[PDB]
């Protein structure tokens, strides 16, 4: 068995056929540099609730994402056991927090903000999940500006963080004690592997788990597997003024374009703040500028002004890879001994423990887990929303960007862009294609990408209704 | 991975068929003893019930006009759902449809109140749909020779609404499940057993423990007591109470009985008279309807007499000198909140099919095939999201609206009997009735009202009983609030 990418989900089910599979060898390609990485970038957050969107809960295939999310929750804490059982004291604990608070503020559209609140205490409500809204006055550490201050704040129990640093160490750890064999190259092409050294590397079992190069490393054997884009993430690991932390994760509902403002707490006097999210047709290694300053804005003012005078260690960056159907590539190909686990986008990591049982189950001829069958990775595009749906959903985001910053600006000015943003998306959606919608994050980055990369999208979407219609 | 459908009743059997047709991978087992205690199917006739089911109250809410189309739905799927149970057996197994037709009668033993005001209902909701049917002479409809003075003044034959014995469904619905790989295990479930929000399966009253990932509870009226046991579910499963229903088979003087249903419109506190076709000689008469807050097993003398009375003056003299067979005593699940429990739990693996009162046979092909959509990741049917058996009470009327209809209702169990007494009377009670009701209505809740059926058991309960309601009532405005 070769797995191509050692991320969390590549390591993930690398550990998982190792430890249920002695008899076979497993090699897991992938450098330490971790190129567009979205783990190392990650804080990161076990978000199920967290992650609810009014939106992700009016589609049937948001309702499935976010029931897998609530599973792979159950898995964390005997996953967590396993991993530190190969490790001592020393190598520092996989969880950082049991509990998250939900945080309201008027830093932000209330077409989001506002329905995004009510969801996520509906979906807790549903799930019979415990929780409870609590006075904002009792949430411990938060020192905001008054004018970005919450009004309203949720505390989920056994929602928490992992140090996504300690977790990949401790699955590398974890896959050599099972007998793993790690090789730090990168894969160039499957043969139906050939490595970046000229080298040939023979399997009857190929996991693709290469994050956003996942799609275009399979397709070249192209409008069977839908394609996966780079959801450029900035993020920051900052030293407290006093070394203190809070207790809980920190967070806002998913803002526009799938960003959101998180505070996921670390040992040793730093903090993770994050995270910016935006979906690039071509890959990108470095913040810019807007997105460090959008970040460190938004932490400074929402969260805690005690980071405004701490110091800035590192700032991150990692590709979160984004399907552009929406939805996850997980399981098995039309080629045999081919698996693909991949377009996890926001929750990959959450999700990783279920993830990598579900593939490994599918692997020794079992089913795996049930609701993941819709998300089998070589399939025509889904379309989860009504073009209409997804028109709306667009121009609130765009707008949504202004009320985030926050803008200062005449009130006649905001119904302006309302009105004179409908007729471009629309414009835009219809060339597009007659049958496939971008979802909202990637329609706008399609909107302000080069017209030859919108004639590509055109000919792609085109190519891809004549193989499956 | 191993389902468990606990219950043997027709949802519990449906179900059962559908998931061992579908699913020929898993093995399916269904607990429940030939006994049957409290079992409403049994004790059925039973109507494929559609618009014979319609009123005035139910087509007055959103709700209410939900389950309407939903057994007109029900309807269409019954022919191919017997020919697919008959295909099981052979010719000695005998018919489950004793009739493709319904006629509706209507007289003036009740209250005009709901007969009149139900008969428009029935006639409006047969023209809005299309449905094939007409008003005709009372001297065309075949069989009957009611007393003259409790007879019908007008008739509505509706075409392709008819009836099947419950008897032999059962035994098809059996056969049928063990042909599809089905295991018939005759104990009941003792207790559901779920750690980490997942059912690991179910012990039996034989002291037996059954492993399973898929645990289905279609248990009529025993279904949410089962289910509430689990951590916080107490008050977030709806309390499913017994409606109490009394049939009997006669075996008629002539060995005769008509070619087609015979029923009145839904009546007080939905109790109903009606005459389901069998074969053999043997004529079904039914049914009352009580709500009862414990279970209960046996008919009482009121029950039988208002049932037999209603039968031989209002249908057929001849039924007087025929021979009683068997009284039939069933618990028609009645939810608290007025409306079915169909489908997931917040436990994985847990579904629930129950609190279907007077209905769920008929709608039991289109319940089974909505929960199996479910099980297999599908949406089912549209409809029946709303009756998520995890919810918060319905609050599907005004306590106005409830209000009205109770004191209504109480006074139809007068028109019924049909009851002789001075005119002063009639208005005298009517209004003395209000301000009990009113009073018992404020005093449980600030939030929950008891639908009218459910509000004249909780009215004629003892203090203790009413006491608990009232604390379960705030417990779950607690919970969902
Ligand atoms: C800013 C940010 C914040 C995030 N926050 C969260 C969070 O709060 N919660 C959460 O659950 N998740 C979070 N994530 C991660 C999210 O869940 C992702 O979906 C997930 O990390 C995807 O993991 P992966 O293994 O698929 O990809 P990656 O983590 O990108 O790993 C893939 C690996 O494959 C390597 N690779 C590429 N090409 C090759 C090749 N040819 N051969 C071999 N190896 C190759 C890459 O270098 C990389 O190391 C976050 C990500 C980002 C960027
Ligand atoms: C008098 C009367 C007339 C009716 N007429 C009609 C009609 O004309 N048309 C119509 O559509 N419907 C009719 N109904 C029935 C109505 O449709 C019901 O809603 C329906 O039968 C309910 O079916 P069920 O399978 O949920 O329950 P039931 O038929 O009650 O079956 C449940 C079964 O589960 C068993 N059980 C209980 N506890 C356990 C346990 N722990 N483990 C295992 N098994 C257990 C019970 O003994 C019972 O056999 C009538 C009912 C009555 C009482
Ligand atoms: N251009 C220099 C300047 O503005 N000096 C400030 C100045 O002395 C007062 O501020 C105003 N506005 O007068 C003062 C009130 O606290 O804070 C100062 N700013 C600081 N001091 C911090 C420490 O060096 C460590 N960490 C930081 O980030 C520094 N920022
Ligand atoms: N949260 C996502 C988001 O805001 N997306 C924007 C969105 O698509 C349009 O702007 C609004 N406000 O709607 C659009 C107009 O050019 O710019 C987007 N922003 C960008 N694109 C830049 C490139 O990826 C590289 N460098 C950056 O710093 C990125 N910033
Ligand atoms: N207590 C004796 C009695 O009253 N006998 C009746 C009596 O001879 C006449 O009626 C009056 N009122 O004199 C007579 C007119 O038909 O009916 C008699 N009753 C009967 N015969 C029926 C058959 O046995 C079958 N099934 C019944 O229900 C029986 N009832």
């Amino acid at each position: 068995v070769i797995v191509v990418g050692n991320g969390v989900l590549g390591l993930s089910v690398g550990v998982e056929i190792a430890r249920t599979r002695p008899d076979v060898r497993v090699t897991l390609l992938g450098k330490p540099a971790r190129q567009y990485g979205a783990t190392p970038a990650a804080g990161a957050m076990l978000g199920a609730f967290g992650e609810v969107t009014a939106h992700a809960l009016a589609s049937e295939h948001g309702r499935k994402k976010h029931a897998l999310a609530v599973q792979a929750q159950r898995l964390w804490p005997e996953w967590i056991e396993s991993l530190e059982a190969t490790g001592t004291a020393a190598d520092g604990r996989i969880k950082t927090a049991d509990d998250t608070v939900v945080l309201l503020n008027t830093v932000g559209h209330s077409a989001l903000d506002d329905a995004n609140f009510a969801a996520v205490l509906t979906a807790l409500k549903e799930a019979n999940a415990p929780h409870e809204e609590i006075a904002v006055e009792s949430v411990d550490w938060i020192d905001p500006d008054p004018n970005s201050r919450p009004l309203r704040a949720l505390h989920i129990e056994g929602e928490g963080s992992v140090d996504s640093g300690i977790l990949l160490a401790a699955l590398e750890r974890s896959f050599l004690q099972a007998g793993g064999r790690l090789h730090p190259v990168d894969a160039t092409e499957i043969r139906a592997v050939v490595t970046d050294d000229g080298d040939f590397l023979p399997a009857g079992h190929v996991v693709v788990a290469a994050g956003a190069r996942s799609q275009r490393l399979v397709a070249a054997l192209a409008h069977r597997i839908p394609r996966i884009y780079d959801g450029v993430g900035v993020s920051a690991l900052v030293d407290t003024w006093d070394g203190s932390g809070p207790a809980t994760v920190l967070r806002t509902s998913n803002r526009a374009f799938a960003c959101g403002l998180h505070l996921v707490p670390r040992a040793g006097g730093s903090v993770y703040i994050g995270a910016t999210n935006a979906v690039c047709l071509e890959p990108r290694g470095a913040a810019s500028i807007a997105e460090t300053v959008f970040l460190f804005n938004c932490a400074t003012h929402q969260l805690h002004r005690g980071l405004n005078g701490s110091e800035l260690r590192k700032v991150q960056v990692g590709s979160r890879p984004a399907p552009i159907d929406g939805f996850p590539l997980i399981g098995g190909t039309s080629v045999e001994g081919l698996w693909m686990l991949s377009g996890t986008y926001r929750d990959g990591l959450h999700m990783s423990p279920l993830l990598a049982r579900h593939v490994v189950s599918l692997m020794d001829g079992g089913t795996g887990v049930d609701g993941l069958r819709e998300f089998r990775p070589e399939r025509d595009l889904i379309s989860a929303w009504s073009r209409e749906e997804i028109l709306d959903d667009v121009v609130r985001h765009t707008m949504a960007t202004g009320y985030e910053f926050p803008w200062r600006l005449p009130l006649e000015w905001p119904h302006m862009m309302e009105t004179f943003l409908q007729g471009p998306f629309a414009e835009l959606a219809d060339r597009l294609s007659d049958t496939y919608t971008p979802p909202a994050d990637l329609m706008t980055a399609i909107m302000f990408s080069e017209r030859e990369q919108q004639d590509e999208l055109i000919a792609y979407y085109a190519d891809v209704h004549r193989e499956w219609h």
